[PDB]
C-alpha cells in the first residue's frame, strides 16, 4: 500500500481519486491553484497544499511546485489523473527522478505513444490494426507525397505528429487540394513540430475505445470497449460501454491486440486505445496513456475500480484480476455535465444557488459541486459526470433520463438539457451513431 500520494489534478478526477486513496487506507495530499481552495475534495483531504495561482502554467501545470509538495509532506507518489501533466514524459521523468512514483507509464512509453508517427509503428508492429497511411512522416516531395495519397486511396487526411485538441489536420479529397494542405498543415501545426504524416480519411466512423490495465511485469488485460462517438468539436459528451454492435468475438479480437501491444511496449497503469470504427473493422488512431474522464462506465460494467488498480499498479503489485474474470454484465451511459451556455457552448462560471444530485438504483454521479460553491472561470467547464448503469441499454437510458429530470443545477448555465434532448434522440436510442451525429443533429 502507498502511504501517502499527491493527488496533482482538479475538479472531480481529483475528488475521484481521493475516494479511491480513502478506500485503501492511502493519506491524501491536495495541491490546488489558489482559485480552487473551495474544491470539496480539497475539503476532503488529510492535507492540503496552495502550489500556486491560478493560471495552470504556475499550479496544475507547474512542476516544481508540485514535486515540492510531496517533498514537503512526504509523499511516496502522484497521481497526474488527466489532462494537465498526465501525458508530460518530462514530467513523469522528473516525478521519479525527485524520488516519487509516478502512477502512470514509463516516460519512454509516454513519448513513444505521444507522437503519432511513433506511436502507430509500434501498433502496427505490434499486430493492432491501423488506419492505412503513409507509415513514417512526409517529404515535400509531391510527385511522392500524390502515390502514397494513390495507394491509400482518397479522400485521405494530413494529421501532425505533435497534433491536438481537434487541431493540425486538414481532410484532402483530390490532388489538387494535396500539396497546399500538406504545407499549411505543416505550418498551422509548427504545436512547434512540423511533422506531418498522411491517413486514409474514414468518412462514418464511430469512436470506439478499448481500456486495459497493464502492471509493467508481463501481465496486461483488457476491460472492453466503449463508443464515445457522440462529440462536439472532437471534445465528447457522451459516452457507453459496452459499443452497441460490438460481438463478444469482435470484442475478444480487438481485446486481445492491444492487450498484447501493452505487453510488447512494456505500458503500465492504465490505458485506453482508441479506435475508429467503420464496416466492421477498427482502425487505431491514438493510445491515451493516463486514466480517461469516461471511465466509469467501464467501471460499471465490469466491476472493477480503475484508480484503485491503478494505485495497486504503482505499489508494485502485479494484476491479481484475469481476463476470465473480467465480464461484460449489465450497460452503462454517461452524460458529462458542463458549465456552459449550451448554444454558445463557451463556459459559464459563477455561484451554483441550489443544487440537488440525482439517486437510485444504478445511478452514480461523479462531481466536485454543492450548493453555494462558485465554478472557477479559469478552466475546463466539465464539472460533472452522470452515469448510468442498467441490466440492459434500455434501461441505462431509461435511468439517466430519469437522473437527469431529478439533476438541479441553478445559477450557471449548463448542458443538463441537451443531455436530455440527447437520450431522447431516436437515432442515439436506437444506438450505432457515427461520430459526426451530435453536429448534424444540433447544426453545427
Ligand atoms: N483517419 C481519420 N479519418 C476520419 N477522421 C479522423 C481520422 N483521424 C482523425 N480524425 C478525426 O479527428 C478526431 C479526433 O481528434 P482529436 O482527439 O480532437 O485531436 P488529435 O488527437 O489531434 N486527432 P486523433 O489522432 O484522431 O485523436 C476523430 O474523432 C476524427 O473526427
Ligand atoms: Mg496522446
Amino acid at each position: 500500500m502507498l502511504d501517502k500520494i499527491v493527488i496533482a489534478n482538479r475538479g472531480e478526477i481529483a475528488l475521484r481519486i481521493l475516494r479511491a486513496c480513502k478506500e485503501l487506507g492511502i493519506k491524501t495530499v491536495a495541491v490546488h491553484s489558489s482559485a480552487d481552495r473551495d474544491l470539496k475534495h480539497v475539503l476532503l483531504a488529510d492535507e492540503t497544499v496552495c502550489i500556486g495561482p491560478a493560471p495552470s502554467v504556475k499550479s496544475y501545470l507547474n512542476i516544481p511546485a508540485i514535486i515540492s509538495a510531496a517533498e514537503i509532506t512526504g509523499a511516496v507518489a502522484i497521481h497526474p489523473g488527466y489532462g494537465f501533466l498526465s501525458e508530460n514524459a518530462n514530467f513523469a521523468e522528473q516525478v521519479e527522478r525527485s524520488g516519487f512514483i509516478f502512477i502512470g507509464p514509463k516516460a519512454e512509453t509516454i513519448r513513444l505513444m505521444g507522437d503519432k508517427v511513433s506511436a502507430i509503428a509500434a501498433m502496427k508492429k505490434a499486430g493492432v490494426p491501423c488506419v492505412p497511411g503513409s507509415d513514417g512522416p512526409l517529404g515535400d516531395d509531391m510527385d511522392k507525397n500524390r502515390a502514397i495519397a494513390k495507394r491509400i486511396g482518397y479522400p485521405v487526411i494530413i494529421k501532425a505528429s505533435g497534433g491536438g485538441g481537434g487541431r493540425g489536420m486538414r481532410v484532402v479529397r483530390g490532388d489538387a487540394e494535396l500539396a497546399q494542405s500538406i504545407s499549411m498543415t505543416r505550418a498551422e501545426a509548427k504545436f512547434s513540430n512540423d511533422m506531418v504524416y498522411m491517413e486514409k480519411y474514414l468518412e462514418n466512423p464511430r469512436h470506439v475505445e478499448i481500456q486495459v490495465l497493464a502492471d509493467g511485469q508481463g501481465n496486461a488485460i483488457y476491460l472492453a470497449e466503449r463508443d464515445c462517438s457522440m462529440q462536439r468539436r472532437h471534445q465528447k459528451v457522451v459516452e457507453e460501454a459496452p459499443a452497441p454492435g460490438i460481438t463478444p468475438e469482435l470484442r475478444r479480437y480487438i481485446g486481445e491486440r492491444c492487450a498484447k501491444a501493452c505487453v510488447d511496449i512494456g505500458y503500465r497503469g492504465a490505458g485506453t486505445f482508441e479506435f475508429l470504427f467503420e464496416n466492421g473493422e477498427f482502425y487505431f488512431i491514438e493510445m491515451n496513456t493516463r486514466i480517461q474522464v469516461e471511465h466509469p462506465v467501464t467501471e460499471m460494467i465490469t466491476g472493477v475500480d480503475l484508480i484503485k488498480e491503478q494505485l495497486r499498479i504503482a505499489a508494485g503489485q502485479p494484476l491479481s484480476i484475469k481476463q476470465e474474470e473480467v465480464h461484460v454484465r449489465g450497460h452503462a451511459v454517461e452524460c458529462r455535465i458542463n458549465a456552459e451556455d449550451p448554444n454558445t457552448f463557451l463556459p459559464s462560471p459563477g455561484k451554483i444557488t441550489r443544487f440537488h444530485a440525482p439517486g437510485g438504483f444504478g445511478v452514480r454521479w461523479e462531481s466536485h459541486i454543492y450548493a453555494g460553491y462558485t465554478v472557477p472561470p479559469y478552466y475546463d467547464s466539465m464539472i460533472g459526470k452522470l452515469i448510468c448503469y442498467g441490466e440492459n441499454r434500455d434501461v441505462a437510458i431509461a435511468r439517466m433520463k430519469n437522473a437527469l429530470q431529478e439533476l438541479i443545477i441553478d445559477g450557471i448555465k449548463t448542458n443538463v438539457d441537451l443531455q436530455i434532448r440527447i437520450m431522447n434522440d431516436e437515432n442515439f436510442q436506437h444506438g450505432g451513431t457515427n461520430i459526426h451525429y451530435l453536429e448534424k443533429k444540433l447544426g453545427l
